């Protein structure tokens, strides 16, 4: 592990390290009473921006409060001054594309439930006001049942052939959007073997993709095709919502096939604060004491205003929580 | 594993991936018959301009050649025209650093055990002119036994400044040897510390630090052992000590080469070794080729030449 970083994160000692990257360094934790395996995401916390770190302590809360069977699971988060620890589930059945790779391309039939698995996870965490953003294979871990968890929500704050002709412009967008775009061209792969957009040349791919033209093969199926055209669409404006691409028939006929589905966690009623008065003390006060919410009126702001926001969220799952 | 990458290569047939950089995506392997297992790099020749391609194809073909119980050993080399397989030693017993946080840091007698590794490992590739030219921690893999392999020479032109030495920062042409004692000297400095001699929280002014080359040496250090990290993390790459000068090291002190020798003619040439130079890839201009054999110089090609030319023998 990098130098300075503990050999415990509260009752998980370190082990060897896993894996690393831009978003941080993995290492094994063993807890040192039940000795159950998890992974621990260290992320050095002073080369981030204070308005950065804000968004991420917020998703952060979110995460550790909601379970999905196909999210990868955050169960704690550890700090110190300068490294900030992430204790994960662990999973070691390599990453969805070492399936691919065996396979060569996937019948329909067997997309379709990965697909499934993964708009399901991405419909819960969008619920939340949670969007992935940089949605890439590497991201969709297996687990030894072959099933998939989608890691590295919210890690964004910290390629290019995955990511929407708006995100390799740089422009502001929507993150649902970006998202969508992802997943299509990650079924795309998943029944053809090859990628919709692919080159040799860094600077010829991204024109590729901006412009967003791609061929689908003959066996791809027509109800299957008109899903993956509208997925991967270069207007924004235009392109499906997970909304869309729940009603279509291709999405609906995959329903328990070819084995049953893991089961849908509940998601969290969000309601209106009509006033100062419908404001739950306690909660308030437990959400005060976070970091990110120091400021106890922009936080009263945050939760009365109109927009959806994940300063609501938070309130909501932690006055569920209490109930 | 990367798509259009293949199922099976040679023997072994392709598992999870073991992990992935800016060098290329690591798979586990399983051999067919014997059940062992191995790691296979994946590697995209077609990112790779031209001259990369050329420099690691040819180091990677000095690699396979050799063996050192501290150097992760490179077993073969397969290749469609996409991409290329190399089938390497397996280990999984972590990185050094992953010890180092366990102990904190080490003991002057348990750091010399690493160093001492480290250094036979290197002074053996670089017998063999390779130079690693990069070397940080995670290229110092651990066994079970935790004892170090050395990952990842020749990969170098597919590219951790706290590790780098000033020439090397500073983009210059260097002598490899030379970089790799200033990276052993800094790595030896973290064993002993637990910290590095330069580190910062910004990027720009480390470059700086280790460019001035200045560092704090704790009281701690034996002063036998001090003197030798003065001599590794000496900013003059001309002053710095040769690997030859550590192993003879008071502090220091406390696996067959295969040596080059001249070609002075075309008549010298084994045609046999010449035939199956020719056809690894890596020597596309046959003309410089052979130019390369009868320099006046050491170079690769001539390790290639001698290495096949004691294979053969």
């Amino acid at each position: 592990g990098p130098l300075g970083s503990m050999q415990y994160v509260g009752p998980y000692r370190l082990e060897k390290t896993l894996g690393k990257g831009q978003t941080g360094l993995v290492k094994l934790g063993i807890h040192c009473v039940t000795c159950q395996k998890v992974a621990i995401k260290i992320v050095n916390r002073e080369k981030l921006s204070e308005s950065v770190l804000m968004k991420v302590e917020r998703e952060i809360a979110i995460l550790k409060l909601i379970e999905h069977p196909h999210v990868l699971k955050l169960h704690d988060v550890y700090e110190n001054k300068k490294y900030l620890y992430l204790v994960l589930e662990h999973v070691s059945g390599g990453e969805l594309f070492d399936y691919l790779v065996k396979k060569g391309r996937l019948t329909p039939k067997e997309a379709r439930k990965f697909f499934r698995q993964i708009i399901s996870a991405l419909d819960f965490c969008h619920s939340h006001s949670i969007c992935h953003r940089d949605l890439k294979p590497e991201n969709l871990l297996l687990d030894e049942r072959n099933n998939i968890r989608i890691a590295d929500f919210g890690m964004a704050s910290l390629s290019p052939h995955y990511a929407c002709p708006e995100v390799i412009r740089g422009e502001k967008y929507d993150g649902r959007k970006a998202d969508v775009w992802s997943c299509g061209v990650i079924l795309f792969a998943l029944l053809v073997g090859a990628l919709p957009f692919d080159d040799d040349n860094l600077r010829q791919l991204l024109e590729k993709v901006k412009r967003g033209v791609f061929h689908m093969p003959h066996f791809i199926p027509p109800d299957c095709q008109s899903l993956l055209r509208g997925m991967i669409e270069v207007d924004a404006a235009r392109r499906l919502t997970l909304e869309h691409i729940q009603k279509h028939i291709w999405y609906i006929g995959g329903k328990n096939e070819p084995e049953p589905e893991q089961p849908i966690p509940r998601k969290v009623q969000i309601r209106s604060l009509p006033s100062l008065e419908d404001i739950d003390p306690d909660v308030l006060d437990s959400m005060h004491s976070l970091g990110c919410f120091r400021d106890r009126n922009k936080l009263l702001q945050d939760l009365l205003s109109e927009e959806e926001n994940q300063e609501k969220m938070i309130y909501f799952l932690l006055l569920d929580r209490k109930l």
